[PDB]
């Protein structure tokens, strides 16, 4: 059962300017999914200070990086906080509405793709790379999920059948056919000390079989 969304007209138009501009910065994506998990991880943690059960669908509090060149995909991993639906449905875009409003004014005033985490929607950066966006995510109040879109105005969410995540958010970059270098373990590690140095949560790199 897949329930198919339109993407605000404002997120639609943010999506259609990250991929129509030209570009060549495009590496910052990592920084700001890698960001987003950090924060979703401090989320959690925070919560947990005053309520440990919340950490009884998992105590490990991480980022993996894992690439497969075989599907072409970047998953960027966590254990943080994860998502609900109405969060995916609606609250998350809610949100990223007047981000995007003002990240559209500083373009025009002279700012940069690059950035875009200074106003709250980074997550869509993964378009400056990737054809399609997967993300599996497990909050502790709701079930598992996975939201999916290729652009073009629409998402659709679904129930997650696959692994159970315990709790998290799975980002799954289908990366470009131009852009599998983010997919070489020295271009990743090249990026994670460039932007991600001193992020609180261990980040592992998987290798490749
Ligand atoms: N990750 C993520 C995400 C997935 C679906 C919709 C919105 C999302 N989002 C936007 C900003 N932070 C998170």
């Amino acid at each position: 059962e897949v329930e198919t969304f339109a993407f605000q007209a404002e997120i639609a138009q943010l999506m259609s300017l990250i991929i129509n501009t030209f570009y060549s910065n495009k590496e910052i994506f990592l920084r700001e999914l890698i960001s987003n998990s950090s924060d979703a991880l401090d989320k959690i943690r925070y919560e947990s200070l005053t309520d440990p059960s919340k950490l009884d669908s998992g105590k490990e509090l991480h980022i993996n990086l894992i690439p497969n060149k075989q599907d072409r995909t970047l998953t960027i991993v966590d254990t943080g906080i994860g998502m609900t639906k109405a969060d995916l449905i609606n609250n998350l875009g809610t949100i990223a509405k007047s981000g995007t409003k003002a990240f559209m004014e500083a373009l025009q005033a002279g700012a940069d793709i690059s950035m875009i985490g200074q106003f709250g929607v980074g997550f869509y950066s993964a378009y400056l790379v990737a054809e399609k966006v997967t993300v599996i995510t497990k909050h502790n109040d709701d079930e598992q999920y996975a939201w999916e879109s290729s652009a073009g105005g629409s998402f659709t969410v679904r129930t997650d059948t696959g692994e159970p995540m315990g709790r998290g958010t799975k980002v799954i970059l289908h990366l470009k056919e131009d852009q599998t270098e983010y997919l070489e373990e020295r271009r990743i590690k090249e990026i994670v000390k460039k932007h991600s140095q001193f992020i609180g949560y261990p980040i592992t790199l998987f290798v490749e079989k």
